[PDB]
């Protein structure tokens, strides 16, 4: 008797190509590229185990224009520049830049304490302030190769800084090899999301928001966003094709979001198996395990990942020491293998890139520990999706309707429903009237919407600033 185990590792950045410029207006994509979207799949040249990605089709085409010496990145030029020739903007930019990632465990330098504490900078010490902002994003594979010079934490030269910027482009270079070859060896499966990662039940039936919140406000869709749904799915299904070779049969819901509506889409568009949230099968039927295969309507294969796992690993064990919560995870997988006669399928699901960044050494003794223990249990089998979708010796069952939601909450507050949410809706509703090419796709993004009306929101006016630029380039 085995419990069945499934990583599947979420990854996306939504556009910020500014459209007119081509500036890419934040460096997010060029961090996470070299910190995690390289390493998380570099595990398996490791760990004999099994672990699956979704990488988004706007997060491709970024990956595939930083490789290409292409992007125009607006950070990455304050850093790259001999701080002599720093614009008094850029040097405000690399100092703001800080100060918003000073708290976080990989930003865990001395120097930087010391910096942010000088009333001014010399040269010296904005040639630090930039090579340790590169190396705060150090992956694992480079954390090892360039180890002396992070052990160094000081006292950097032009040359070493730009030596560190040859390495993280070279790591890029080799990011899209590095899913089709953990693909071609069955180490794990690809999965892509429609194009630019948009609520696609909102998109379909904006009324669905009434099956979980009845008081919400929402504006009037007075035009049609039915077709454009499609087109984010097909979209996404030519650009998986462009890199993998074949069309996906698996997709990642963006926002875990599905309904009736979106479930028919996915089926008519050929995919064959996604996954949601544990919240959504809840609403949805009285008594559902989330270890069972699922078949909607016997069209289409679902499975629903399980909530804690998912959420442990996302969002707790960052405030944990690595090795109690290697053994808190392996214990409750433990309890789950016990609790059942038959196999389980068990789905954990979450954001591949976001959560290292607050774990010590940025999750890397966490994994290491959590993949070194998984490969040695006997009783733990780790499944690609392909594996998890044709395992014959597992339970299954047919459900007929779902209750449309999305993995906060079950429910879709954090992207409609509060007046500053309300007014982008609108914008892109009136945008849609009068639309001439794709760039409406690109507003139809879920990030657009999910900083607006928030308390935090990190360089929320730049989001802003990307979204009624490609709002404005949809009617030209
Ligand atoms: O400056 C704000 C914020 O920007 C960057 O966050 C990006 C994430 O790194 C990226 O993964 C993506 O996050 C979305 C997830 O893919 C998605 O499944 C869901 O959880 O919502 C997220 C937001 O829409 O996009 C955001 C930007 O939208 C940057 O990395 C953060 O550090 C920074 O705080």
């Amino acid at each position: 008797k085995k419990l069945f185990l499934v990583f599947w590792w979420h990854m996306h950045q939504p556009l910020y190509r500014e459209p007119y410029t081509g500036e890419y207006l934040l460096p997010w994509t060029f961090f996470h590229a070299v910190k995690d979207y390289y390493d998380m799949p570099a595990y398996l040249k490791d760990f004999e185990i099994k672990l699956n990605f979704n990488l988004t089709p706007v997060l491709i085409d970024q990956i595939q224009e930083y490789a290409q010496g292409k992007a125009k990145d607006v950070f990455l030029e304050a850093i790259r520049k001999d701080p002599d020739d720093l614009e008094k903007e850029e040097v405000e930019k690399l100092i703001e830049f800080t100060k918003l990632n000073y708290e976080k465990p990989i930003y865990r330098f001395e120097r930087i304490r010391e910096l942010m504490n000088k009333e001014k900078l010399n040269r010296e010490e904005l040639l630090d302030l930039q090579t340790l902002n590169l190396l705060a994003w150090c992956g694992r594979t480079l954390r090892k190769d360039l180890k002396d010079l992070l052990n160094k934490g000081r006292n950097y030269t032009q040359e070493e800084k730009e030596y560190v910027l040859n390495k993280y482009f070279e790591i890029i270079k080799k990011t899209l090899s590095i899913y089709r070859e953990i693909k071609e060896e069955g180490k794990g499966s690809v999965s892509t999301s429609p194009y630019y990662h948009p609520l696609i039940p909102i998109l379909l039936n904006p009324n669905c928001v009434y099956e979980t919140t009845p008081n919400v406000k929402i504006p009037d869709f007075a035009v049609s966003f039915r077709e454009d749904a499609s087109k984010h799915v097909e979209l996404a299904k030519e650009k998986y094709f462009e890199i993998f070779g074949e069309h996906p049969v698996y997709m990642w819901p963006p926002e875990a979001s599905v309904s009736n509506e979106a479930l028919e889409l996915y089926y008519e568009k050929g995919i064959n198996m996604l996954a949601t949230d544990e919240v959504i099968l809840k609403n949805s039927v009285e008594r559902a395990s989330p270890y069972l295969r699922y078949y909607f309507r016997e069209l289409i294969s679902v499975f629903f990942r399980d909530k804690t796992l998912s959420d442990l690993i996302g969002f707790s064990y960052h405030a944990w020491n690595a090795e109690d919560a290697v053994r808190d995870f392996i214990g409750r997988l433990k309890k789950i293998h016990e609790s059942v006669d038959f196999q389980p399928v068990v789905f954990v699901v979450l954001d591949g890139e976001n959560c290292w960044e607050y774990y010590e050494e940025n999750g890397i003794p966490f994994l290491e520990k959590l993949y070194s223990t998984l490969e040695k249990e006997e009783w733990i089998e780790t499944l690609t999706l392909e594996e998890a979708m044709r395992k014959e010796d597992v339970k299954t069952e047919v459900i007929e309707s779902v209750k449309a939601g999305t993995w906060f909450d079950g429910n879709f507050l954090k992207w409609i429903g509060n007046k500053e949410k309300n007014e982008y809706w609108k914008i892109l509703i009136e945008a849609k009237k009068k639309a001439k090419n794709d760039y409406i796709l690109v507003a139809e993004g879920s990030d657009w919407f999910w900083w607006q009306g928030e308390e935090k929101a990190p360089f929320v006016e730049v989001f802003d600033k990307l979204f009624r630029s490609f709002v404005r380039r949809a009617q030209e």
